Parts: structure tokens; C-alpha cells; sequence
């Protein structure tokens, strides 16, 4: 086989990224359900953890008793995460959790982990109701 880090497979990542962003773009949280959060490739995933767990702290002192929730939770999952990973791969870590509904009226949590397209010397890290694929899309954008 090749000794690439990833020639050919570049489209097939490009397969499920494509697939990935979408199944993202569906999902709609109340108030602030989505967590995006982008490690550059030469950073260490406990490294994450203290710009993470002070957005955790701080967020449980928010004035919102609904959004101080959401915030809690959706963090709890990135840091799960976070666990199951002991490095950033060759590329980076991209990992996306946060809770959001569907039409039945149940909420499903989304809890996402995987290295970006390519390599990111940029950390990523934003709460919002959508999760952003702006680094994901940079590379199709670019």
C-alpha cells in the first residue's frame, strides 16, 4: 500500500464529511445544544480540557437556569470524549456534542469525535444552536 497519510482516502473522507455536516445542519438545540470544538494537530487532547472545564465552571454560574443546563451538559459530552482520545490525530480532533430534538418531541443527544479534513493549526472551540462546519467546509470553501 501507499506510505501517503491519506491520498486516495482524502475523498473518502470527503464522502462522510459531506454526510457528517449535513446530519449537523439538522440538528437544533434550545438556546445553545451544539458544542464545536476543533484541536490543531500537534495539541494534546488534556490540553482541551482546561480551555473546556473553564467554559464548564463558568458556565454553571451562568444567570439562565435552562441555558446553565444545556451548557453543563453538552460539555459533559466533549470531555467524554476527550477520554477516549489520549492525542489529537495526524490532522487534528474535531469533536461535536450537544442535544437536540426531533419531530416526535424527543431529545437526542449528538456526540460526534473524528480528525478533520487536514491538518488545523487553529483551535476551534464555540457553543451555539447549530454546530459550525466552517473548518470542516474550509477545505471544500477553500
Amino acid at each position: 500500500m501507499a506510505d501517503d497519510p491519506s491520498a486516495a482516502d482524502r475523498n473518502v473522507e470527503i464522502w462522510k464529511i459531506k454526510k457528517l455536516i449535513k446530519s449537523l445542519e439538522a440538528a437544533r438545540g434550545n438556546g445553545t445544544s451544539m458544542i464545536s470544538l476543533i484541536i490543531p494537530p500537534k495539541d494534546q487532547i488534556s490540553r482541551v480540557a482546561k480551555m473546556l472545564a473553564d467554559e464548564f465552571g463558568t458556565a454553571s454560574n451562568i444567570k439562565s437556569r435552562v441555558n446553565r443546563l444545556s451548557v453543563l451538559g453538552a460539555i459533559t459530552s466533549v470531555q467524554q470524549r476527550l477520554k477516549l482520545y489520549n492525542k489529537v490525530p495526524p490532522n487534528g480532533l474535531v469533536v461535536y456534542c450537544g442535544t437536540i430534538v426531533t419531530e416526535e418531541g424527543k431529545e437526542k443527544k449528538v456526540n460526534i469525535d473524528f480528525e478533520p479534513f487536514k491538518p488545523i493549526n487553529t483551535s476551534l472551540y464555540l457553543c451555539d444552536n447549530k454546530f459550525h462546519t466552517e473548518a470542516l467546509t474550509a477545505l471544500l470553501s477553500d
